DNA sequence: GCGAACGCG
DNA sequence: GCGAACGCG
């Protein structure tokens, strides 16, 4: 069933592409462990990808073997493949989201981890604790 | 390759 | 309606 000793991440989108925020919380308590301030233009899947990679970096900094829960099977696969397969144009308006994605891919390409990245089963378990 | 035909905000 | 992931020549 649920591994309560874990990190849960999720994205808050206003439009898609549109304003992106994300956060990571303690699955057990809902305590906010990290939060990303609004990024003016991104896609939902780019935000979910960034949330998982921020989680990987957060747990590594703290010598944690906790798994990560995401409700985004798309983003879980992007992280496994070390590539965010986004369609979003690269122009002046999207430079920030793409800089963050490119830096996240660089991190994945230059680090190893054991962190399990698990699917949060929303239908079966209810909303992920990191939900906005 | 051409375009059609989950889990949101 | 968005970003994701067939038959035909
Ligand atoms: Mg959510």
């Amino acid at each position: 069933e649920i591994i309560w000793e874990s990190l849960s991440v999720d994205v808050g989108s206003q439009g898609n592409p549109g304003i992106v925020e994300y956060k990571g919380v303690d699955t057990k308590t809902g305590e906010v462990l990290f939060e990303r301030e609004p990024i003016p233009i991104g896609t939902n899947n780019m935000g979910e990808f960034l949330a998982i990679v921020h989680g990987l970096r957060y747990l590594k900094e703290r010598n944690s073997r906790k798994p990560i829960y995401s409700n985004s099977q798309t983003a879980i696969k992007w992280v496994k493949d070390k590539k965010a397969k986004s369609t979003l144009v690269r122009n002046e308006e999207t430079a920030l989201i793409w800089k963050l994605v490119d830096e996240a891919e660089e991190w994945l390409n230059t680090h190893t981890y054991e962190t399990p990245i698990l699917k949060w089963q929303t239908d079966k378990w209810g909303e992920i604790k990191a939900d906005y």
